[PDB]
């Protein structure tokens, strides 16, 4: 029996990755090496957390980093998968990697998801779960005035819907927002999305089709204020944003889009495209290297907002 | 610029692999750690030393769960709990039984026969901590890959000559049990182009013996023990292109000579390590699933009434 073809694609993957090149193979080198390969990021802590709120349970957890202070700032998260898919599983590696590069504590947010829970529930679970954050902040061991929120894709949707929410519902004072590839619009005719949403590239136009609907259900686009929040009439008074968008992402426009808006309303923005990426390029740095660069860039930006003042 | 190589080649790698409930139960499930009820960091404190443990309790556990005693494998030299975390969730949410990962110490800093002890006194302390792990004492397997089957090869021996733990099951994913480089498997598949070398085995037996020659070794290399009969029905899981694979074939073959319950096959097709691999090679499925299930079995639940 021939070679499992899976498993010499995996081979050559592997084959292709940077070199680690140490001198001599030692202890030290070898479990190095190993541990690089085969664990995901290191943090000092990982803490299951149940956030019992109004109505119901969310699951969570906090990644405090190695290195961080005796109370670290905390990020907000929320994963992405279209606001119907995605756990805590699932994005452990990306909320490790932020923690590990920003030195923040994460905190990744199990909301509801649709359809059963449809639009509002979801954003609502995420407001209130920073809230939560906010007002536990003490008892998680964080500092509570030093927050952010991010997320990817549905999740920097409801990441920027959140930090709508606490400007107009004059919430938890944000540092910032971390907006990874994020969902804006559902306007489907935009240039990336001819370009990029064929399902070549993961993510598909007709994927998102699927998401927003299942999420809207009923409701009008134009009724849903915290959905489309490209629509926004107004963002000014927003936190600072970093907004990193994939070049051949689907997404890309709408989210070049919001950081234009922001930028045009007053809010301080970092916003790039990645060169050559494609949707949820951040959860893929394990067998894409250069997702490091930018999930580092990023953490860069939330490790100076965050900054003990 | 032009579509990123690594992903385009995470590209092609997805496209090659075949196939809102039943659609999360898929994507949830591709390029992530499986899910599990309960993760719990344990400390365990020995005589002499204090090692660290993870326990894994799957969806779906009984109330009071049996327990795998995992040994992680890297040569008895490298891994952690992080590096083997995935293989752990797979396997206690394949099997339904709570999975206890242990940190042995590990060679050159501790040499034969420290990290063996250290696996046997773990799981000891398990069974004698079985309340505080709110486990099923009376229901205890042990597992391991590589220099982890091993190490849990060697746990069932232990626990066989020394009254130990009564085990139901030692799952022993493509085990190191000799130093016999000179076998077919090296041959073959001891290049280094199947990820494990002949020459990498031969530094972590060097690491791992020390000064201690392998015959001195019997805890070592397992395959030189005379008597495997009343040793806990087991598993042996080989792979094709494992330089191993000839020395996992061998010690399967002794164990049900002895009269040891064997379910042994060689995975084919597949490398070391590819219990591991699951993410990327989906076909791992198939044999961490017939291992689980094995310790499913033997770790049978017994009867009650529903009425
Ligand atoms: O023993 C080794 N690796 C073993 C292979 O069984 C280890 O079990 C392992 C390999 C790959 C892996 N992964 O890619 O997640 C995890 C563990 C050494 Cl050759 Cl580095």
């Amino acid at each position: 029996m021939p070679l499992n073809p899976h498993v010499e694609a995996l081979l050559q993957m592997m084959a292709q990755m940077p070199a680690p090149d140490f001198s001599v193979a030692n202890p030290a080198e070898i479990r190095a090496v190993f541990d690089n390969l085969a664990a995901p990021p290191q943090v000092a802590r990982v803490e299951n957390i149940a956030i019992s709120l109004d109505g119901r349970d969310l699951d969570a957890r906090l990644y405090v980093p190695e290195d961080a202070d005796e109370r670290p700032a905390l990020m907000v998260y929320y994963h992405g998968g279209g606001w119907v898919i995605g756990t805590l599983d699932t994005h452990d590696g990306t909320c490790r990697a932020l923690a590990q590069k920003s030195g923040c504590a994460v905190l990744s947010i199990a909301y509801r998801l649709a359809p059963e829970y449809r639009y509002p529930a979801p954003a609502e679970d995420c407001y209130d779960a920073l809230v939560w954050a906010k007002q536990n902040a003490a008892t998680l061991g964080v500092d509570g005035d030093r927050l952010a929120v991010g997320g990817d894709a549905a999740g920097g949707n409801l990441a920027a819907a959140v930090a709508i929410m606490a400007r107009d519902r004059n919430g938890p004072a944000l540092r910032h927002q971390l907006l990874i590839y994020p969902v804006t619009d559902n306007d489907f005719t935009l240039a990336s999305y001819a370009e990029n949403g064929g399902g070549e590239y993961y993510l598909s136009t007709d994927g998102m089709r699927w998401f927003w609907g299942h999420y809207l259900g009923d409701t009008a686009a134009e009724n849903a204020p915290l959905a489309a929040v490209l629509n926004v009439a107004d963002l000014s008074g927003l936190a600072p944003a970093t907004v990193i968008t994939a070049e051949y992402d689907p997404l890309r426009d709408e989210g070049i889009a919001y950081a234009k808006k922001l930028d045009a309303a007053g809010v301080p923005v970092d916003a790039a495209t990645a060169p050559g990426m494609i949707h949820g390029f951040f959860s893929m740095f394990e067998a894409v290297p250069d997702s490091w660069e930018w999930i580092e860039r990023g953490a860069s930006n939330l490790k100076r907002d965050l900054a003990l003042e």
